[PDB]
């Protein structure tokens, strides 16, 4: 996370850390608990190539990475079949846990938005994770969960910005309709925030608008953060995850 | 180049090295001389973001990088306007030299194929360059120009291979119609060969079939090298380069 | 620590972590609390070149580095004036804290040996710290304090081992009389344990025999860990530290 | 080499490159040809631990590293038996080639100084090699042999400078009597120049005064370059090398 602050312990009870087997169980991406048995993440965290499920675990909400790990094994990785790269789109995946988790006020699911919600500019939205605090700058120990409030911008505005300082023709769409844009040169997600949630408070409910997907660096001029637009993939999610 | 050998001095008179300003004029990509004043390369070498022409030079055929440099300034970079990433496609660009080169038997142009030419599967073609000799393995000093014979593979077969061990749906195209495929787990192009030529000898003439574009690593199982299909972009090339 | 285990919370109440100012207060060396206002460490941690006291802090015993830091400022660095390199010797230094520590069962001082004490070969001693777990292998998060039992070895035997597979003449001393030797190819101290204590239980009391100094890598054949011999420098320590 | 310039082809016919077996025969130290069968270098380049001779070769003078290699195998490595570290001293070694080389005006031996020559300040002296051009700054391709004129300073002056900004007591000698000091903040040897020659022209003959040994970084304030003093080790050299 670029800008923002350490999250209060009572905020973001759906935040998860994805861990890869190595010298230790290392954080490589975020996710969100959308069901006691299901984690929502980015496809680019777990694909497009098929990996050994034994090499993956999930960690539920931790204030500080690694200090109190209780790792959960995964039974299934489901990756959107249209996914190949984040810039092409369909950057969305599901992890099925081997067992349902016990939910509480400290650890519980995020609400998915209804199909009609567009998340226009001036919506209050937050992105959370344990990623880099700037381009090529690691989150230092003790690895506190960060949050930052990011301004939403309309896709067409964001598309026009991505074309400034580029050879790409103005008519060749960069920011696609299954994507959502937020952030500026002080407030963004960064490497290690991938797969984590962008959440907006709508009529007193926290809704997941986005999955951290991609950008040209982090907090760079005319290069806002890009997110998988959750409303676009509700029917695909609801094929796997009970309502 | 993976699984290659050092090129004879008399072969590949069209090979060029692209150089970026730093502590020295470092090789970052290949190219081909298609006209005395024009170099053909990959868009991803020089875009999609706009670069300073002052930081770029061209070096014509060298047996060993850096030994006998005579660096040429570039007057214009023309990146295909449909280019954003190599996986989306249109991975092709033109460098206009500030002066035409005086051609010789040692340094001269490659022939572009006719629009009709379909380089059939199995045909023996060659790819050349000063790139890595394996995944994350640098070409050692003294940096000899390398060559490897790579068989052409039909797009449908190559697309099918990229789907093996992948979550991507079989009906979702990975290798697109403006791309061409060559190589196996012993013979491939690699990082630093980007923008360089894939050449095939047809009716006793060397024709440039491909521009080194992308792949999943180098010489990996079921991940052949992907190239920009030159026949696809002949009308765009001929818009700038005299016939 | 090589071949160790995580320390019980009740053990090694004198262990300290030395911290340098940067993007965070990073652990670079160990130390021991020998008096409420004094830390014993290696000269090579803090010399021979003069450093800014503002850039140094001390952290008293913590089970996991960085998690619950309470960083203590240092009023003075005293590096033995005969120190230039660890292999020459006098690898010993004192940090004077700005305030005396309030001692407890969890955090308190280690006992210095009497001048006469000869820690005989084969005696069970312990070395502790947050250093590497093998050659160029970092302690993973969450950075637990580690411990390993290492047998004391006679200087003459240790000197003889350093000469095996070396050009150095057998009559040319490598392990000097102000040094002490411990460890084998399964059990050693390593990079980041420097300045930490080697403690031995004598007549029911923990005595500090050694300060982690140097070696040829960690746990290498015929290259035991070398330590500053504390008994050798008692008169220098007691010049500054009340008895 | 810090400061100075590329050496003319006609200068330093005694300069040698030491090569270690890896992905390529990589330069790690310099040397000097003192006899058709013998190379003079630093002990720290080849010791104190015994290595496999098959992993070492010698390259005689080349203007550009790697471009025209004709590598020579070594029959013997002879390291001063008093050597353990450069700062302790006796930083001197001999390589015996398997065959005598053919000498010419382009490749020939350097003259050793007579026992009485002290090399006082104001002597014109040069140091040569393919080492770093500044602290952690590699010689760029094409790796030209560099030279720099370095001012000699008296041992006592150099010893006093090494004490400025240090804890080491003023009467604890750092610069030892078997060592020689040259350089300033514009002109020095650096990492990769180790084992190479410091040569001074005395009564129209080039004499090797020094072997590149050590320093605190390169061209740093109050830290001139330190060399093994060749006159100190003449009797040891003459045990092995014919006059
Ligand atoms: C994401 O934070 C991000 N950062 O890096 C990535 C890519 C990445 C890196 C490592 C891994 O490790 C997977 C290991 C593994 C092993 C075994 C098993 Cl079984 C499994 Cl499942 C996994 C995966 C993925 N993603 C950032 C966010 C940027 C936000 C900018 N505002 N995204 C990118 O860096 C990025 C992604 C894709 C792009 F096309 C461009 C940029
Ligand atoms: C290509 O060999 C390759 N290798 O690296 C690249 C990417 C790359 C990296 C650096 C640069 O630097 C140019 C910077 C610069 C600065 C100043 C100025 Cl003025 C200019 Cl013009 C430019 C450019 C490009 N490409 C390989 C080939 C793989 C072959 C496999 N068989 N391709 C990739 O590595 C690759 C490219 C694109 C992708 F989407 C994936 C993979
Ligand atoms: C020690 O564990 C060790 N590990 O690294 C060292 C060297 C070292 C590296 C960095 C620093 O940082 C000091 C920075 C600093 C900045 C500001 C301020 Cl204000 C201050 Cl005071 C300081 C210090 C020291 N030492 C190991 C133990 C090996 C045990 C093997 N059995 N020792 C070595 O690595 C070693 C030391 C000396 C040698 F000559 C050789 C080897
Ligand atoms: C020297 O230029 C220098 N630079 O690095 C060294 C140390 C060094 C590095 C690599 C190797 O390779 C060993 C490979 C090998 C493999 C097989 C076989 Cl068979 C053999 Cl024989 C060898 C060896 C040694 N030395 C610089 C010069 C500094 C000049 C400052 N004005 N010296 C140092 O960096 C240095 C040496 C010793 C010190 F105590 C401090 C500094």
């Amino acid at each position: 996370i670029v800008g923002g602050q350490e999250a209060p312990r009572s905020k973001w009870p759906w935040q998860v850390s994805l861990r890869v087997h190595g010298p230790y169980w290392m954080h490589f991406c975020g996710g969100s608990l959308i069901h006691p048995q299901w984690v929502l993440t980015a496809a680019h965290c777990v694909g497009p190539d098929v990996k050994d499920l034994a090499a993956l675990r999930v960690q539920l909400r931790e204030q500080h990475l690694y200090y109190q790990d209780q790792l959960l094994p995964v039974s299934r990785i489901i990756v959107h079949p249209q996914f190949y790269t984040a810039q092409i789109g369909a950057d969305i995946a599901l992890l099925e846990l081997e067992e349902p988790v016990k939910v509480s006020s400290h650890v519980h699911t995020v609400t998915l938005p209804p199909a009609s919600e567009t998340f226009p500019p001036g919506m209050p939205c937050w992105v959370t994770g344990w990623g880099d605090v700037d381009n090529d700058e690691r989150l230092p120990p003790p690895f506190p969960l960060k949050q930052v409030k990011v301004p939403i911008m309309e896709n067409h505005i964001c598309d026009a910005k991505y074309h400034l300082g580029a050879y790409t023709g103005d008519d060749v769409r960069i920011v696609r309709d299954d994507m959502l844009c937020a952030g500026n040169t002080r407030r963004d997600s960064c490497q290690g925030d991938s797969g984590g949630p962008l959440v907006c408070k709508v009529n007193g409910t926290w809704l997941q608008a986005g999955v951290v997907s991609w950008g040209e660096g982090c907090a760079q001029p005319n290069r806002p953060g890009i997110y998988t637009r959750v409303t676009y993939y509700l029917d695909w999610i609801h094929h796997y995850v009970p309502k």
